C-alpha cells in the first residue's frame, strides 16, 4: 500500500527486475539526498553504460528534459516511471526528487518493481509535526528517529516547541542554549536537512515578555543564535498565557519586525509561523477583536496556527471557513491529537480520523501535536502524513494498519490488538473522545444486558469475549519481548503489563460466569481479587507523573464489561449461597465507611481521595505522617473534622488544613488527604 497514496497512479501487470546492470543519468546534478537513497537501493549492482537507463533529476536538468510535460508543476511534485526500457525519477524541485525516491523505495519488492507511472504532489503545502506538548520533551535519539520517519512519509515540517524546554519558554527563552544542547540541535538541523524536513525552531515568550526594546532585542538575538546553529525556519507561540503578552497589536508588530529585520534580511529563511493566544474558536472572545486584529496587521506571508473549534478538535469545513474569514489567510492547522498531556494515564494509539478530507485548499499547513511517547506517536504521525499529502484518498483504517505494519513488522497483529483497545482518552475536561474496541462492543453489550436481566446470553458473544482475552494475552506477552523496536516497547511496557492483567482478569471472570461449583467459583473469585491488587500496584508504581499518574488500558468497553460482569456474578453467588462476597472491582488498601457514600477511594501518589461524583470516615491501612487535608463541594446534609491513630482518641483539625506531620490513620467528618512517604 503506497503511503502516502500518490495523486495519480497507473499500474500495468508487469514485473521488472531491478537491473543487474544500470546506467545512471543525472546522478551528478539531482538532489544529493535523492541520489544517496538510490545508490543504497542499487547496492551490489553494476553501474556501467552497458545497462538499463536510470534517469534522475529536477525539472530543468538535462537528465530529465524529455519528461518536462509529465512533471507536475507543483512544489514537491514529481514524475516517476518504470518499464522494461527505463526508470525515470524526476522532481519538479529537489524535494520532489527525494519524494520520488521515497515512493520508488516502497515499489521495490524482492528486487523487482511493478511497471508503473505516477504523477504526484501534495495537497497541503506544509505537513508534519509540532512537538508542542507539556511533559518530558522527546529525547535526542527519539528526535533523530522522528526526522528519518518524516522524510520517508513526505512530511516536510518539524516545529520544535516542547512546552517544558526552559530555553523555549519563560523565563529562559532569553538565554542561548548551552553548549551540549546547542550541539544536539545543530545535529537535529543537519539530519532534518538530509531528510528534506524544515526544522522550525519556536519560541514561547509571552508569559513574561515586556513590550520594550530590551525583550525585542533578546528575542532577535536568540533567533540569531539559532540561525548560527543552522535553523532556517522560526515560530513565535503565544498559546496558554495571560497578561500583556496576549495583546494582538503588539504580537503582530513583533512578528512583522522579525519578518522585516530578520526573516527578509537573511538570504534563506523559509517558514515564519505564529501561534495566537486565541488559538481555537471556543477560546475566541467575540466581545473583543483579537483575531481580526492579527489578520489585518500580521504580514501576509506569516502563518497563523489554529486547533479548530475547540482546544481538542477535528477540522471541519465550516470551522476552517470561520477562522479563515477572520485571519484573512488559510489557517495553519495545529491538530491536538495524539497529544495525551491532559490524559497522561492513557495511550492514544487509535486511527486518525474526523478531519474533513475536501478542505486541503483551505489550509496553509497541517501538523500534529503528538504524545510525549515518540515511537508510539508514529501511528498517528504516519496517518496524518498520508492524510495531509492526499486527503481525497485518505483511508483511515488501512493507513492505521499500514502504520502499525511499518513501525513493527515482526508483530503487527499483536500491535493492532494492543492499539485497538488503547485508543480512547477516557473522561476529560475537553470532552474529546475516540472510539475503542469497536469490533467487540456489540457482543460485550448484548452479553452484559442479558446476563444482568437473567436471560440466556448468546454463546457466540461469550466466545468472542473469550477469544479477545486470549488474543490480548498473546499480544501482551509478544510485545514485551519484541526487540525490533526497543524504544517503542520501553514506552508502552507499563500499559502492556496492565493490558495483560486486564485480559487475565477477563478470563477468570468468564469462568466465574460459567462456573458450576462453589469451590471452583471461589478459587476464581480469589484470583480476580489478587489480579485487581496487581493492577493497583502497576497503577501506583508506573508512569507516576504529577497530573494523571498511573496506567489505564482498555477503558472504554472492556474494563467496564469485566467490572460489571464481576459485580453482577458476585451478586448472584451471594443471593444463591446467602453469602457476602465483596463485589468491589478496584483494589483499595484503605477504607471509607461513611454517611452521605458509595464513592470509591483513590490513591494518587501520596494522596488519598474520595472519588468526586456528580450529585464521613476514612481509615488508612497504616499510620502515616499527615501533610494536609483539602475538601470541596456537592452536598445537601447540614460538619466537623478530626484525626486519629487508633480511631479512639481524636484531635480536631481547623479549616484547607495543615497537619504538621502528625500521625494519621483515621479522618472523620460526620475530599483529599495528603500524607508523607
Ligand atoms: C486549557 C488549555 C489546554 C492546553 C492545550 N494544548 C496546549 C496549547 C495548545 O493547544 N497550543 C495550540 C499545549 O500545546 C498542549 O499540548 C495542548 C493539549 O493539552
Ligand atoms: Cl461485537
Amino acid at each position: 500500500s503506497l503511503q502516502p497514496p500518490p495523486q495519480q497512479l497507473i499500474v500495468q501487470n508487469k514485473t521488472i527486475d531491478l537491473p543487474a546492470v544500470y546506467q545512471l543519468n543525472g546522478g551528478e546534478e539531482a538532489n544529493p539526498h535523492a541520489v544517496k537513497v538510490l545508490k543504497e537501493l542499487l547496492s551490489g549492482k553494476q553501474s556501467s553504460k552497458k545497462g538499463m537507463l536510470i534517469s534522475i533529476g529536477e525539472k530543468g536538468d538535462k537528465s530529465v528534459r524529455k519528461y518536462s510535460r509529465q512533471i507536475p508543476d507543483h512544489k514537491e511534485g514529481y514524475y516517476l516511471s518504470v518499464n522494461e526500457k527505463e526508470i525515470v525519477l524526476a522532481g519538479n524541485d529537489e524535494r520532489g526528487t527525494y519524494y520520488a525516491l521515497q515512493t520508488f523505495a516502497q515499489l521495490l519488492k524482492d528486487g523487482k518493481l511493478p511497471e508503473v507511472e505516477i504523477k504526484d504532489y501534495p495537497s497541503v503545502r506544509y505537513r508534519g509535526v509540532v512537538e508542542g506538548f507539556y511533559g518530558t520533551p522527546w529525547s535526542h535519539q527519539a528526535r533523530l528517529s522522528q526526522l528519518k520517519f518524516y522524510g520517508k512519509n513526505k512530511m516536510n515540517t518539524y516545529i520544535y516547541g516542547p512546552k517544558d524546554d526552559p530555553y523555549h519558554s519563560a523565563p529562559n527563552w532569553r538565554l542561548p542554549y548551552p553548549d551540549k544542547e546547542a550541539a544536539q540541535l545543530q545535529e537535529l538541523v543537519a539530519v532534518a536537512n538530509e531528510n528534506e524536513v524544515d526544522f522550525v525552531w519556536a519560541i514561547h515568550p509571552g508569559q513574561d515578555i515586556k513590550w520594550n526594546k530590551e525583550d525585542r532585542d533578546l528575542l532577535l538575538a536568540k533567533f540569531e543564535k539559532m540561525y548560527q546553529l543552522g535553523v532556517r525556519s522560526f515560530a513565535v507561540f503565544f498559546d496558554d498565557i495571560s497578561g500583556e503578552g496576549t495583546n494582538p497589536q503588539k504580537q503582530a508588530e513583533l512578528l512583522n519586525y522579525i519578518d522585516e529585520k530578520f526573516a527578509q534580511v537573511k538570504p534563506d529563511i523559509n517558514q515564519l509561523v505564529m501561534c495566537p493566544t486565541e488559538y481555537n474558536k471556543s477560546w475566541s472572545n467575540p466581545n473583543g477583536n483579537y483575531l481580526t486584529t492579527l489578520g489585518d496587521k500580521l504580514n501576509p506571508s506569516i502563518q497563523i496556527m489554529w486547533t479548530g473549534d475547540r482546544v481538542i478538535s477535528d477540522i471541519t469545513r465550516d470551522g476552517i471557513s470561520w477562522i479563515n474569514e477572520r485571519i484573512k489567510r488559510p489557517a495553519y492547522i495545529w491538530w491536538n491529537f495524539p497529544v495525551s498531556d491532559y490524559v497522561r494515564d492513557h495511550l492514544l494509539l487509535g486511527p486518525v480520523y474526523g478531519n474533513d478530507t475536501t478542505i486541503a485548499k483551505e489550509m496553509s499547513g497541517f501538523v500534529t501535536n503528538p504524545m510525549e511517547h515518540a515511537e508510539s506517536s508514529k501511528i498517528a504521525i504516519y496517518s496524518v502524513a498520508s492524510y495531509a499529502w492526499n486527503p481525497a484518498k485518505y483511508d483511515t483504517w488501512q493507513t492505521w494498519k499500514d502504520a502499525i505494519r511499518t513501525i513493527l513488522p515482526s508483530a503487527a497483529e499483536e500491535l493492532e490488538c494492543f492499539a485497538m483497545h488503547n485508543s480512547d482518552l477516557g473522561p476529560n475536561g475537553h470532552g474529546y473522545r475516540r472510539e475503542e474496541s469497536m469490533d467487540i462492543q456489540p457482543a460485550a453489550e448484548r452479553f452484559l444486558k442479558a446476563f444482568k436481566e437473567g436471560k440466556n446470553y448468546d454463546k457466540a458473544d461469550f466466545e468472542t469475549l473469550q477469544y479477545t482475552f486470549e488474543r490480548m494475552k498473546e499480544s501482551a506477552d509478544i510485545l514485551l519481548m519484541n526487540t525490533e523496536n526497543k524504544p517503542l516497547i520501553v514506552e508502552i511496557t507499563p500499559w502492556v503489563h496492565q493490558f495483560k492483567l486486564t485480559a487475565e482478569m477477563g478470563e477468570e471472570v468468564l469462568k466465574m460466569v460459567e462456573g458450576r461449583n462453589e469451590s471452583y467459583f471461589l478459587r476464581k473469585y480469589n484470583h480476580v481479587k489478587a489480579l485487581q491488587q496487581q493492577m493497583f500496584y502497576i497503577d501506583q508504581t508506573s508512569n507516576q507523573n504529577p497530573y494523571q499518574p498511573g496506567v489505564k488500558t482498555a477503558t472504554r468497553v472492556i474494563k467496564p464489561l469485566i467490572d460489571r460482569t464481576f459485580a453482577t456474578v458476585v451478586k448472584f453467588f451471594n443471593q444463591k449461597f446467602n453469602a457476602h462476597l465483596d463485589a468491589t472491582t478496584d483494589y483499595m488498601p484503605h477504607k471509607m465507611i461513611s454517611n452521605v457514600k458509595n464513592l470509591p477511594l483513590q490513591v494518587k501518589a501520596n494522596r488519598v481521595l474520595i472519588s468526586p461524583a456528580n450529585e464521613v470516615e476514612i481509615e488508612l491501612d497504616a499510620i502515616y505522617p499527615g501533610e494536609n487535608i483539602q475538601i470541596n463541594f456537592g452536598k445537601d446534609a447540614p460538619g466537623r473534622l478530626e484525626i486519629s491513630t487508633d480511631g479512639k482518641e481524636w484531635k480536631t483539625v481547623d479549616l484547607s488544613a495543615g497537619l504538621q506531620k502528625a500521625p494519621v490513620k483515621f479522618v472523620r467528618f460526620t475530599f483529599v488527604l495528603t500524607i508523607e512517604k
